[PDB]
């Protein structure tokens, strides 16, 4: 029987609720973390928040055509009319995303917003066979849609040297030396629970909204295809986990093509 | 009559704020940027550490007096309807603590009004005789929170050297802060004093507990009628100034300023 362990773990802060359900075992809903719907800190982050450098467009559309400053920022507008990501997406090698901000002169309905409009996805947390907890979606999400953010709690390198659990870090890349990442372990959101999948159905890309700090980009899952309704979630950790978790254990994905076991 | 703007908001809000001139040819004010949520230039600290908020445990609606978020709002002053207790103090109002992303509670808890945004159906639209003004399209009940004074933040010190001081909120408190809509404000820019105010300004506090950054909410005192404008009192600093160069006209027998 799948028991119902939790109507909404964000208890009413994304546009929807986020269930959790359990049809394996007696495990309760997972409760070692606070749920926070966007990014926090602990430490002070130094996040560059003057309006004046924010770089803007001047659009007097709704940011569909090739003038839009925003829009050359991310070599183009990436989304279609229904903030789905274009085919031409390179998913492989995302290129960074800038949406509109406030100091842009569009409205707040223009085109190159998708990621600041928040999780709109109905996805449900739930208990896996073999992997502990997962995510899958309720519904069929199409392919280029933005699914949800991974947020937690923004962390130095300094920082997350001394941390014990490191399954829960994702390194922001940026090419200056300052490095940093988000750490999920102790405040994050359903984005911590998504598994590892070799042949995933996640692709992050780094989006800027109302800052443009590169030290800081946000990380966005978009569907890389069609996402039928009860499919788990995934995307790929990347070489530096499996470097480090290998030797502890193989990768459970069950994927044909899985590259970790 | 004359709709020189659909929405001087752009969206931003939950609700459209047109504008409208029925007086003059002046067109739709545009020597500012509409924001809505407090911006800055030059930075400022914050504390946005989340181990330092204070927050409730409440396993309810946070309704009952355990509830920390109301003790250090004295009490929880807001009724289910989101409006002001009939107790609340508006000659001295307190500081109010709204629930945060620290507490327990849902988001929908009693102890969230000003976290959800402007509601009321607001206008900008031109007076005969202080420019622009604010006036509400619908019937605003007491208690009830109307819009917040958005702006950029900045230090004493910036805005002792800031030509323009019309637009300034002070944040009284050693180190005290204000916010200057003179370049970057909301609605609230617009809204005119008035010897018999039916707005008051109270200090909140939501995803921050700086004390330093308090910000400005603005509740209805009364019934507010459709079609009234709204107003509240600018306080005697500015008068103090701006009393050599012009006087009150808001035209009340009780007026205090003319
Ligand atoms: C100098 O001071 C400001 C500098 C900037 C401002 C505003 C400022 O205030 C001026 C105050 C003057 N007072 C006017 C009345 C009395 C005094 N505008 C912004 C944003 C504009 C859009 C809305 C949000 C703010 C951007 N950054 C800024 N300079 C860049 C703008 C774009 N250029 C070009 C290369 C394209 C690069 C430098
Ligand atoms: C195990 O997987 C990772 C492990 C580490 C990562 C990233 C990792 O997976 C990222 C992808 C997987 N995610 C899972 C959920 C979301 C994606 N990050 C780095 C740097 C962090 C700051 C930014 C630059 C890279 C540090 N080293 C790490 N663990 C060490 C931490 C300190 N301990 C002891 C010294 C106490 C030794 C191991
Ligand atoms: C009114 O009394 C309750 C009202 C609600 C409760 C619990 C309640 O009991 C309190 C008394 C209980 N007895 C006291 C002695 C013994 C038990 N529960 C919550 C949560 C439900 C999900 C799990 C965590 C708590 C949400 N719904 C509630 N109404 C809200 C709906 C939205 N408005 C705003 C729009 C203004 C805020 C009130
Ligand atoms: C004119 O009305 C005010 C004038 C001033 C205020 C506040 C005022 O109205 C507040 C209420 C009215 N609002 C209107 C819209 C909303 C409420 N605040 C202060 C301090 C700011 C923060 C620290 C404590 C108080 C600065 N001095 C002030 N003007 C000077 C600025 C520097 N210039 C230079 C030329 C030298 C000389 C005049
Ligand atoms: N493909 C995979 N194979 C084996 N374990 C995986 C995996 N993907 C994720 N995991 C497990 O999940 C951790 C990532 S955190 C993901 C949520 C986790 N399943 C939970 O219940 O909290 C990894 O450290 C690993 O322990
Ligand atoms: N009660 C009042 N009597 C005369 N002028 C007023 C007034 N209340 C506000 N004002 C004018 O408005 C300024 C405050 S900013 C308020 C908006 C302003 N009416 C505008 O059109 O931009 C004051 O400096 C004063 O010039
Ligand atoms: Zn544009
Ligand atoms: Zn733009
Ligand atoms: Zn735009
Ligand atoms: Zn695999
Ligand atoms: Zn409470
Ligand atoms: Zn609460
Ligand atoms: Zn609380
Ligand atoms: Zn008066």
């Amino acid at each position: 029987v799948e028991r119902i362990v939790s109507r909404d773990i964000a208890r009413g802060y994304e546009r929807i609720p986020i269930p959790c359900v359990n049809a394996v075992d007696s495990e309760p809903c997972p409760s070692n973390y606070k749920y926070v719907s966007q990014n926090c800190v602990t430490s002070p982050m130094n996040i560059d928040r003057n309006i004046t450098h924010l770089q803007y467009c001047v659009c007097i559309d709704d940011c569909s055509s090739s003038n839009c400053m925003c829009g050359q920022l991310s070599m183009r507008c990436w989304y279609d009319k229904d903030g789905r990501l274009l085919p031409e997406f390179n998913m492989a090698e995302p290129p960074l995303i800038f949406e509109c901000n406030h100091a842009c002169s569009c409205w707040r309905n223009c085109r190159n917003r998708v990621v600041q409009n928040g999780l709109r996805a109905r996805l449900q947390l739930y208990r896996t066979r073999d992997m502990g907890w997962g995510v899958r979606s309720l519904q069929d999400i199409p392919p280029g849609t933005f699914v949800c953010e991974y947020v937690g709690e923004l962390i130095s390198d300094s920082e997350a040297d001394v941390r014990e659990e490191d399954s829960y870090l994702f390194d922001l890349d940026n090419k200056d030396g300052e490095v940093y990442c988000i750490d999920a372990r102790f405040y994050g959101n359903v984005s911590r629970f998504i598994n590892h999948h070799c042949e995933p159905n996640l692709v992050p890309v780094r989006v800027f909204m109302a800052h443009q700090d590169l030290r800081f980009p946000r990380i966005a899952f978009f569907s890389t295809r069609l996402i039928e309704a009860g499919e788990q979630l995934g995307f790929d950790y990347g070489e530096r986990f499996w470097d480090i978790k290998g030797k502890l254990f193989s990768c459970r994905c069950g994927s044909p093509k899985c590259r970790h076991s």
